[PDB]
C-alpha cells in the first residue's frame, strides 16, 4: 500500500483537474489541463513516479486504462497500471468527497490569483498541510520512510 | 536543513530547465519554461512548497531575490526567502555536477520522446531514483521523516 496511488479528474471554470491521490496517505499531487487525454495523463505520471515511489496506479477511467501512451508511460516509469474499480465502495464517497474539499478550497482562493492553474496549486498545498495531528504530506513521508526502514 | 533547497537554472535547446535541489539529499525537481521569469519561479516554488516541506529557498541569482512576485510566493507558500551566496564553495561545484549529470541524463533519452519537457521529466526520475546504497528519493524521505518523529 505504500505505493499505491489512485487517479480522479474532476472539472472546473471549462477545464479539467487531474488529481494523483496517494490512497494511504490522502497526500495528493494536481494540475489543470485543458482536456484529459492519453497524452496529458502519461505525462502527469511521469512527472509524478519521479517524484515518489510510484508502484501502482489505479486509473480514474477506462479511456486512460486503455490509452497506449498511458500504458507506455507506466512502462517507462516502472508503474502497474491498474483499473479503478471500486471493489469498496468507500472508494467512491472518499474521492467524490475529496473534489468536493478541493473545488471548496479553490473557491476560497480563486480572487487570490487570475489562474486556475495558480488557484489549484495553493489547494494542493492547502490539502496537504491540513492537520486532522498529522497532515496528509506528514502521513505520506512516515509510510514511505517506514517501508524503505 | 531538512526544509532547505536550492534553485538552479540551466539552459537546452534555446529553453530554459528550472531546478530545485533538495540540499541534504540531492533529490530534486523540474521543469522546462521558455525563459526564467519572476512568474515563472513563484510558480514552481508554490507547486514545491504544496509537495514537500520547503522551509527555506537559497534563489539562483539576484532577479529571482528581488522579484516582489517571488516574494510573494514565498510569503504565500510560508517560505524563507534567502539569498544564494555559496559562502561554501563546495555549492558552485555541485550544482555544476549537477546540471552536467542532468544534461547528460537527457542526452541519453533525448531520442524518446519528442518534447525537451518529457526528455527533463525522465532525467529528473533516473537522478532521483540511481543508487549511490540509498537513491535520493530514499534520503529526503529517510531526512523528512526523521525531522517529523
Ligand atoms: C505563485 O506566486 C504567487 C504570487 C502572488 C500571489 C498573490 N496574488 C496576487 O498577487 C494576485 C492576485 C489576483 C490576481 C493576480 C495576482 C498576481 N498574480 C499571481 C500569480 C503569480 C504567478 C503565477 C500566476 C499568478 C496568477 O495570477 O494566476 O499564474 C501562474 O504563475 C499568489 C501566488
Ligand atoms: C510520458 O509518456 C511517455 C509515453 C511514451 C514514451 C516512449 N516514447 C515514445 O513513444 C516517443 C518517442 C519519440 C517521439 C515520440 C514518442 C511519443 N510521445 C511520447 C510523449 C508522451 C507524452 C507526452 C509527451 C511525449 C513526447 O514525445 O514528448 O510530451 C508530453 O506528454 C515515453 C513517455
Amino acid at each position: 500500500s505504500p505505493g499505491i496511488w489512485q487517479l480522479d479528474c474532476t472539472h472546473l471554470e471549462g477545464k479539467v483537474i487531474l488529481v494523483a491521490v496517494h490512497v494511504a496517505s490522502g497526500y495528493i499531487e494536481a494540475e489543470v489541463i485543458p482536456a484529459e487525454t492519453g497524452q496529458e495523463t502519461a505525462y502527469f505520471l511521469l512527472k509524478l513516479a519521479g517524484r515518489w515511489p510510484v508502484k501502482t496506479v489505479h486509473t480514474d477511467n477506462g479511456s486512460n486504462f486503455t490509452s497506449t501512451t498511458v500504458k507506455a508511460a507506466c512502462w517507462w516509469a516502472g508503474i502497474k497500471q491498474e483499473d479503478g474499480i471500486p471493489y469498496n465502495p468507500q472508494s467512491q464517497g472518499v474521492i467524490e468527497s475529496m473534489n468536493k474539499e478541493l473545488k471548496k478550497i479553490i473557491g476560497q482562493v480563486r480572487d487570490q490569483a487570475e489562474h486556475l492553474k495558480t488557484a489549484v496549486q495553493m489547494a494542493v498545498f492547502i490539502h496537504n498541510h491540513k492537520r486532522k495531528g498529522y497532515s496528509a504530506g506528514e502521513r505520506i513521508v512516515d509510510i514511505i520512510a517506514t517501508d524503505i526502514q
